[PDB]
Formats: structure tokens, C-alpha cells, sequence
């Protein structure tokens, strides 16, 4: 079949997302052909990322320290909080280079097979950050999904009673998109949200 | 090479957009194999569409009559005009099923190799429709292009001095899009345009 070990690697690698049995092989071999120092590194890396991983006690983003890097920054507005459902969403948001607020990851909002060793949702703490802080606005940056919606709504409900300006990220036509082509839904929301001048 | 006629058809067909030399052949043969009545139809069709074509004297959309079907409808708000740069944009807009205004195609806004037998731009008439009508709003439904912009702007300028509410179609994240994935620009506009609650 396959050298019992090489067999093994293929299995591990295949368990990965988007990594199919074919591309699995190609990689097993590259790896195996790689230089033992290079190989070690790929290996330390994979394991140390798992144990070291931790979740900011302030915003619940992924990070390696007790409190995340954004949070403990100082050069950033801790009075605008950008709400988000999944930690990658921050890395998306964060390549914007023109946002200066902090964030809040609601976790178990996306709870597919969640609670993986104890992954639970964080709405309560979002409130207490607002209920007990001095927050100006709360930007909901969640999916135009029918799932991204209803979060945006719900949460706008829990926050409305406070003094905060709750706002949602804009839905419509992507920069460099063509309405000639766009989805009707899309372009249908694109209508609903037309803004003066 | 190719039966001189079959040769010919391939040439004509290839002149078409997105129709490449290979797919050209496949079609030539299907066609040629098609039933002479079916073939005639494809043929009448192609030519009659060209001559019959005409441009609504009211909104400058493509149509076969002297004035377009929307325009002469009655069941539609002729006081909301949806501005657009290219007649397909209307067919996009029009599958929305929740717009009840009329439109205006600015033509030579998209003037690539325009003036094809006399295709010229229609901004002036957009004004006179407003300057001499009773129009409530003017929805600019143009591309998040850097080209779609500047139209939206310019035209909002020409109309501002009137009483009209000028509004632009919304830019951001497509319905069923994922900001985890979206373009930075996109998602960067998606920020700029955040709307309360
Ligand atoms: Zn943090
Ligand atoms: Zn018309």
C-alpha cells in the first residue's frame, strides 16, 4: 500500500479541511523529502500553537498571552467595540488599517459542534463590557448571512436600552463588483439601504 | 480545412464575446445539424432584433416601441427615477420585483468605443426630466467600481441644486458573502457606511 509511516501521515493530513486524499500524498512526499531541520520546525510549530493557544480575557479573541495585543495597546479606542462572531473575522477586520476600536468575539454564536473541550458563547460579557464601561459605539460586523442577521438584531436589542450607538456593517455591492452580475438578494438589500447624496 | 460555408459560420460566431475558436466549432455543427425550421428561427431572430431595436425617447432603455414599457406603464412611480449607466443594469434592477420607480439610462457614461452609428451620452435629458418634472428621488444605481463612483458623485452634484433626494445604492457585503473572505476594499467600504441600529 504505502510505507506504514507514510501511510500514517496521509491519514493525519487527510483529516484536515480541504485536504483531499490526492493532495494529501503530494504533501506527504514533499514533507518527507524536506530537510530534517525544516521538518522539525513545521512540527514544533503545529504542536506549540495548540498548547500555547489562549483566549483574551477581555475580548475573547485568539492569542498567546493573558490579554490580547489589541486590548492592551493603548493606542486604540476601547470605547468603540467591534462585534464579530468568529476570531478570523477580527483578522479580516484588522487588515483594514483604518479601524482603531477594540473588538468582542461572541463565540458560541457560531456553535456548529462547539464546546470543543469547553467552547461556550460570550454575549453576557459583551453586555458587562458595555453595562460597566464607557463605550461610545458597538459596530456589529457580522455576515449578510441569514445567520449573520438575527445576531446583529438580537444584540442590537440587548444594547439598545443602554446609551450606545449600535450600528451594522454595510450590506450591498462589493467594491469592484458589478450589479449587472450581482445576486438579486444582494442587489435587493443594496436598494433597501440607499443613502442620501 | 473546413467546408467553405462551415468555415464562414465559424468566423462569424468567433467574432462573438466569450465565444472561442473551439466552442465555435461545437456550435457550428449543432446549428448545422439543427432542423431547418429551428435554424430559420435562430436566424430571423438574430436579424430582427438588430433592426427593430430602438431606444426609449423617455428613459433611453432598449426597447422595440417608441417609448419603453416601463415608462408607459401607469402602475409605476414616475417620480422616482433610478439612474444607471448601461441598459442591462435595468434588467438587473428589474428582477428585484420590489422597485416601482422608472429609470434613466445614461448611455455614453460607458463610452469604451461608443458612438456606434451614433451612441451618445444622456445626462442633459436626465436633468430636464428633473428640471421640468416633479421627481421625488433619484436613486443612483451605479458600480462600486472606481468608475461607478464619480458618476454617482458628478450626478449628485448636477441634481443637488434641485429639490430632489439623491441617494446611492448601498456598498458593502453581498448577501451570502463572508467578510472572512471579502475584499478589503469592499469590507473597508462596509465599515465606512455603518448605519445605526
Ligand atoms: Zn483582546
Ligand atoms: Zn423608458
Amino acid at each position: 500500500y504505502y510505507s506504514t509511516s507514510v501511510a500514517k501521515l496521509i491519514e493525519e493530513l487527510s483529516k484536515l479541511p480541504g485536504i483531499g486524499p490526492g493532495t494529501a500524498q503530494r504533501l506527504a512526499f514533499f514533507i518527507i523529502n524536506m530537510p530534517l531541520d525544516e521538518v522539525r520546525s513545521l512540527s514544533q510549530a503545529i504542536i506549540e500553537a495548540k498548547e500555547k493557544l489562549r483566549y483574551c480575557k477581555i475580548c475573547f479573541n485568539i492569542t498567546d498571552k493573558e490579554v490580547c495585543d489589541i486590548c492592551s495597546d493603548e493606542n486604540r479606542d476601547h470605547s468603540t467595540i467591534c462585534v464579530v462572531s468568529h476570531p478570523m473575522d477580527v483578522v479580516a477586520m484588522e487588515k483594514v488599517k483604518e479601524y482603531k476600536g477594540v473588538y468582542h468575539v461572541l463565540h458560541g454564536v457560531i456553535s456548529p459542534i462547539e464546546g470543543v473541550g469547553p467552547e461556550d458563547i460570550r454575549i453576557k460579557e459583551l453586555l458587562e463590557r458595555v453595562r460597566d464601561g464607557s463605550v461610545k459605539e458597538v459596530i456589529l460586523a457580522t455576515n449578510p448571512d441569514i445567520e449573520g442577521e438575527a445576531t446583529a438584531m438580537y444584540i442590537a436589542k440587548l444594547l439598545k436600552p443602554f446609551g450606545v450607538k449600535v450600528t451594522r456593517i454595510a450590506h450591498g455591492i462589493p467594491v469592484g463588483g458589478d450589479l449587472e452580475y450581482t445576486d438579486v438578494v444582494t442587489l435587493s438589500k443594496a436598494l433597501e439601504g440607499r443613502r442620501e447624496v
